[PDB]
């Protein structure tokens, strides 16, 4: 790489660890935000629009029950989610804004990206051409060459967790899936569709499955549909270990090649894991159309700008039952979420 991406990364971690080392704690409280509307629901947690009091500004409020979180076995990972996201900071990625708890809950406070996820644009059109399943790809590409280079993995790549901004950027949402590895790590976690055969099969892995995760995405946006898919997991889990793929005549032989190296199954053999890392996926024919620096600097125009009001307008995002936000009067799990 050029000296001038060397010293980049190198900033980039030294800014990264003296966050993640000192985390900031508790810097709102519930009730200086008015509740708007529920923009998605799970099995421990919820993200709700919301406006700060006294600015006016929104915010994306995801709310996580401290019960629901001991009870599915995310402790860890609801910790690992906090202090990853109060110590990042990159173009693509939403920002954290604040965090606190309270007797009941985990607040995590972000900034609103009101244009939707990319899962519901690329459903209402179908699948995307090259270029712009490449511009998003891009995006993707230079976030994981930021979040590699801390020592995160992200685990959790798929449209839904891809939000499109005013500008018709990316950012990545949904950081409860991320962790700071050196070697290998172990956890069963993800989507079907999206895992790589080693998690399948249950071996210590590393950061290669984000790679496997983004050949899924860029034949997903191509296609319309990904490459696994089959009516039940079992069955997405038999394609995925046994090392085949069809392609679409449509796609170009440019792009059939890059995907093939991605959805490689030996992970010995897989590009970004190679003694060359990123710069194999940077330098394919596949993306020689691209400014990587343009794209990171914002300054190439967008494949479309998504269509909204305003920074409170809710019309990207679907409709839930509304439920209180209820707290205790008796702290619950106060020991498990210290850190937090
Ligand atoms: C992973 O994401 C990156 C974004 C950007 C850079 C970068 N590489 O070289 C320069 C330069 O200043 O020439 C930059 C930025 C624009 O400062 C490197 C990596
Ligand atoms: C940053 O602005 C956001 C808007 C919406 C959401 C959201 N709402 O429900 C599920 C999500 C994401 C995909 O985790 C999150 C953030
Ligand atoms: C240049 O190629 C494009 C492909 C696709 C879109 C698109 N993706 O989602 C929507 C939506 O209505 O949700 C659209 C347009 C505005 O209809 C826009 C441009």
């Amino acid at each position: 790489e050029q000296e001038s991406v060397k010293e980049f990364l190198a900033k980039a971690k030294e800014e990264f660890l003296k966050k993640w080392e000192s985390p900031s704690q508790n810097t709102a409280q519930l009730d200086h935000f008015d509740r708007i509307k529920t923009l998605g629901t799970g099995s421990f947690g919820r993200v709700m629009l919301v406006k700060h009091k006294e600015t006016g500004n929104h915010y994306a409020m995801k709310i996580l029950d401290k019960q629901k979180v001991v009870k599915l076995k995310q402790i860890e990972h609801t910790l690992n989610e906090k202090r990853i996201l109060q110590a990042v900071n990159f173009p693509f990625l939403v920002k954290l804004e604040f965090s606190f708890k309270d007797n009941s809950n985990l607040y995590m406070v972000m900034e609103y990206v009101p244009g939707g996820e990319m899962f519901s644009h690329l459903r209402r059109i179908g699948r995307f051409s090259e270029p712009h399943a490449r511009f998003y790809a891009a995006q993707i590409v230079l976030t994981f060459e930021y979040l590699h280079s801390l020592d995160l993995i992200y685990r959790d790549l798929k449209p839904e967790n891809l939000l499109i901004d005013q500008q018709g950027y990316i950012q990545v949402t949904d950081f409860g899936f991320a962790k700071r590895v050196k070697g290998r790590t172990w956890t069963l976690c993800g989507t079907p569709e999206y895992l790589a055969p080693e998690i399948i099969l249950s071996k210590g892995y590393n950061k290669a499955v984000d790679w496997w995760a983004l050949g899924v995405l860029i034949y997903e946006m191509a296609a319309g549909y990904p490459p696994f898919f089959a009516d039940q997991p079992i069955q997405i889990y038999e394609k995925i270990v046994s090392g085949k793929v069809r392609f679409p005549s449509h796609f170009s032989s440019d792009l059939k090649d890059l995907l093939r190296n991605l959805l490689q199954v030996d992970l010995t053999k897989r590009f970004g894991n190679l003694k060359n890392g990123v710069n194999d996926i940077k330098n394919h024919k596949w993306f020689a159309t691209t400014d990587w620096i343009a794209i990171y600097q914002r300054k190439v125009e967008a494949p479309f700008i998504p269509k909204f009001k305003g920074p409170g307008d809710t019309s990207n995002f679907d409709d839930y039952e509304e439920e209180e936000i209820r707290v205790s009067i008796n702290e619950k799990c106060g020991k498990e979420f210290t850190e937090f």
